[PDB]
């Protein structure tokens, strides 16, 4: 990998955890 | 939420979670 391809592939590594932690919050808010 | 919509974004999850170690598979087999 290019070194500009290192640097998109970790921020969108932090993007996918920000992502999942969201819809976690909205999954988990949803009582039953 | 509807239900619909619960199951919709738990699915979204699965796929995040997935796409997310495709990617530290690819970081982690770097070099200097
Ligand atoms: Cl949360």
């Amino acid at each position: 990998l290019s070194p500009d391809a290192y640097r998109f592939l970790t921020e969108q590594d932090r993007q996918l955890r920000l992502e999942q932690a969201q819809i976690q919050r909205l999954l988990e808010a949803q009582s039953l």
